[PDB]
């Protein structure tokens, strides 16, 4: 009991999150009660508040988002450097805030896997039962609203099936002092969460030269198939793996803001602003932009450095999407606090080729043919609607004989899923997925007759370009994000085609008006984003 | 039709199957009362100091049954190649060394890692992080373990910490009463294992997924000093889940999990492509450091649910220092997971080189060799690590020569734990020799690092540089840092950076030092045919 200094890790200036505006649960005192045990002050808790917050937690992130969010894209609409497809993503976005504010359709068709951190104090009791009580708020919220059932069980190694329920819930429930119950909710994309990278780095890498370097290229691999502008996170060191990709997640939920920006002997994390400048440096010197070139290729950088092992330098890259959705909270003796989240998201908001998807479609291939890259195509036909798991099961049908299905020739290939049905709709949240993950099956359903024009969002792989010049084909890339309002202006009619039994990811026929997209990979060899993700 | 269904249902959550001893006279910091009807637990935090005190101490110097069932697996079984059954020897003798408490497992006393579980009416003061940090202070003070946190004073500008200190605590609120614990001793090389892959819907087939493991078990290498117990986690909520999920395979956790899944996406062991891992492992020929079939002990994998765009797969290894002990505190007082105190139980053509002539005329004799000669230093070595390289490369990047001491004698990359009293030194393995992979066609380019000692594989460009450069890269038996220290390392004293801790610059005098001949003067390497 000599020289002994306890100092942990993350030592935030507010912990508590005072800067973060909260709403009190009308009525919600009844739900604690403040007893004196021992002499130490407890709270006790009902379970029954842990479901009732799960509810509204997971229910009011897929409508709104935070200002900060908010203030990134109206930042990328009145700064003059944003190219002109910065612009028009931001608005398209913003414009997607205001159809999602409305509480009828949510801001995207993935309604991401449920991840709740919650800090059950020494002195809070509940019973014990909070993951069940939090599992069925979640349950409420994704049953009762117009949200997607997106968790995908295992049954065995392979056969899989859906939950139907967006469960299980990532319950990763923290001790900590105190008597009070603090939380945030994530509802991670899959697109998101699919762009959480670790690499396992050395000493060398520690310089401002390296450092830089590794920032220039590692930036580049996210692409755009996480839906840009990003909220950019990055974290430099960690004491294992685990603890690098939590603290790299929570840096891009923005839970870690507080922190200092200075290190000292004994290891403590802290945000390093000014290489939180570098960070934004490379994304804007990147030309990439809001998915279809220019300068906002992220909203905003957190980059904390962590200590490490001697031997160890485990560094974590990941990005906060379009869908940006966190909420924080906590209940304490005065009831149930919700953070506020931006009502009204109108007060942040201040040339296309016509192409005719019902002619034959190699009479839409010439009309595509007839102009070059990057050039901005407003569809108006009908699309054809398969994903990840529908591309497994024509694959398999040709892997045993049977031929490509007609369908696939047809129209356009449309790779999304749809969410819940609202009432008197034609279609809930309808917007792309990512286009790298059927990139396996361009050049054979190409070549079978199908797949001549593929529309989905983000970069796909140069295996992709050379089966389309080939094959005579294109990929046409739609506004990632914009789901809500693609779901209530531009999609019509919805029809499930075959495999109903896939739930949203069967094959759909839609019929579609005024669905922005880019040519961003034609027929001849060319690719929208070879001068900046190449 | 609300059914809930925790992720991970192991049907030994206490983990009864693990044998627990009671510190002697724990009962006095516990205590049982009954709160509002429901039973409750007074727990001293300063338990929690004697809890990780004792098992942050006792798990340097002795191992469990099956990380020691697995080495005496690979010295019997025939089909072991002679080099298999010398590593897994000459491992399961440092045990006898480091069992006998003075001397640590390895000379990476590693990150200081707790996972705890507090149950709701466990009751400690709050402070649980302090108290289980002074128990981890105690440890790493008053023991001859070695300090191996570095703290960022900026974004670059480091510097230790003296203690071993933040330990990376993870408290977990449970229900209950009882406060469980699982105290990992992670080294550095093992942590450097983890690895996060994002895939896709398309691994999921047998074809896909068999050479998918093929090929990343290669990136394992022997740089993490096998025989590895290999985890493989398919799926999760999230990268960090899976990365979690990952790590406490690999500690053996999560064993008593279910081996089925259901409609409601729970966590089973897949013991079916648990045998897949091993016939890899075993069917690679990589074997333990030098060539056979133990590459592994032993394998877990673990099938998680997923997003239907999300496919996160983990892969990480848990090395030979296979540290890890099972706590918890209840109303009878502090048991902790018993660990083999008698290893020995499990224990049923070398060219002598002498370091003593001129650095080419030791080049000479090694070139008469090829690659997977067995070698016995015996002379005088300089040892330096990576910080030591990324300052003596400052150096050269500004005027001054390549220092004298990295051009005489052969450079040993290792870092030694602290000494115990009358002892010549503390434990003095080898480390990762990839690490300082970007430094050897300079040096070598400069006059020296003509000969390197390490363990685990290096990349081509070091391959390319010996051949140019006329360079050797010796290779030590990785993980044996006690046995090492007392009957090879003789003398040492320290060079330079005395300031660095275990990767300072140091002189040690050698005799008897084990070692192979990986990398020669012509382009070879032995691990060409296993890695590449
Ligand atoms: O595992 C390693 O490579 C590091 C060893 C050390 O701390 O010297
Ligand atoms: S906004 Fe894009 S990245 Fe985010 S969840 Fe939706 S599709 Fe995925
Ligand atoms: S046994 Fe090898 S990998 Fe494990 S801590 Fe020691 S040196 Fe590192």
């Amino acid at each position: 009991n000599a020289d002994f200094h306890f100092s942990a890790i993350f030592q935030p200036t507010d912990p508590h999150h005072h800067q973060t505006e909260f709403a009190k649960v009308e009525g919600s005192e009844k739900y604690v009660e403040e007893v004196e045990v021992f002499g130490r002050q407890a709270l006790k808790v009902n379970p029954e508040a842990l479901t009732i917050l799960a509810h509204r937690a997971f229910s009011d992130v897929h409508h709104f988002f935070r200002k900060d969010h908010l203030e990134g894209w109206r930042r990328a609409i009145e700064d003059p450097e944003a190219s002109d497809n910065d612009r028009y993503v931001a608005t398209t976005l913003l414009k997607n805030a205001c159809i999602a504010a409305g509480r009828v359709l949510p801001s995207c068709q993935d309604t991401g896997t449920a991840i709740v951190l919650g800090k059950r104090g020494e002195l809070c009791w509940t019973g014990g039962e909070d993951e069940k009580y939090l599992s069925k708020g979640i349950w409420n919220a994704y049953r009762y609203h117009n949200l997607a059932y997106s968790q995908t069980a295992a049954l065995d190694m392979f056969k899989e099936c859906n939950t139907g329920d967006n469960l299980p819930a990532q319950l990763d429930l923290l001790a900590v002092p105190g008597s009070d119950y603090e939380f945030l909710f994530i509802a991670k994309g899959g697109g998101s969460a699919n762009k959480a990278y670790l690499y396992q780095e050395t000493k060398a890498l520690l310089n401002p030269k390296s450092l830089r370097a590794f920032i220039e290229e590692k930036l580049k691999t996210l692409g755009t198939a996480a839906c840009p502008p990003y909220h950019i996170a990055l974290v430099i060191g960690g004491t294992s793996a685990e603890m690098t990709m939590k603290t790299v997640k929570l840096a891009s939920c923005r839970y870690y803001d507080s922190l200092p920006t200075t290190g000292d002997k004994y290891g403590r994390a802290f945000r390093d602003p000014e290489w939180e400048k570098i960070v934004m440096e490379v994304a804007q010197k990147s030309g990439i932009g809001a998915q279809f070139g220019g300068k906002y290729f992220a909203h905003q950088a957190r980059v904390i450095r962590l200590p490490r092992h001697g031997a160890s330098c485990p560094v974590g890259l990941a990005v906060s999407c379009s869908a940006d959705r966190q909420i924080l909270a906590h209940i304490n003796k005065s009831g149930i606090y919700i953070e506020q989240l931006e009502q009204n998201p109108a007060q942040y908001l201040p040339t296309s080729v016509k192409v005719d998807l019902k002619r034959p479609i190699d009479k839409v291939r010439q009309q595509l043919s007839q102009y070059p890259v990057g050039t901005r195509v407003m569809l108006n036909g009908t699309l054809i609607v398969a994903r990840d798991i529908a591309h497994a099961k024509i694959k398999e049908m040709m892997d045993n004989g049977e031929p490509l299905p007609e369908y696939m020739k047809t129209s356009p290939i449309y790779y999304a899923g749809p969410a819940k049905t609202p009432e008197g709709y034609a279609s809930g949240s309808f917007g792309p997925t990512t286009a790298g993950r059927m990139d396996s099956y361009v050049d054979l359903f190409q070549s079978h007759g199908g797949s001549y024009i593929t529309l989905a969002k983000g970069n796909r792989s140069k295996q992709v370009t050379d089966a389309c010049k080939k094959h005579g084909g294109f990929y046409l890339g739609s506004i990632g994000g914009p789901a809500a309002i693609l779901a209530k202006d531009s999609i019509k009619q919805v029809t499930c085609l075959a495999f109903p039994e896939l739930g949203m990811e069967a094959v759909w026929k839609i019929e579609v008006e005024d669905f922005p997209a880019f040519i961003v990979v034609d027929d001849k060899g060319n690719d929208m984003y070879s001068k900046t993700l190449a």
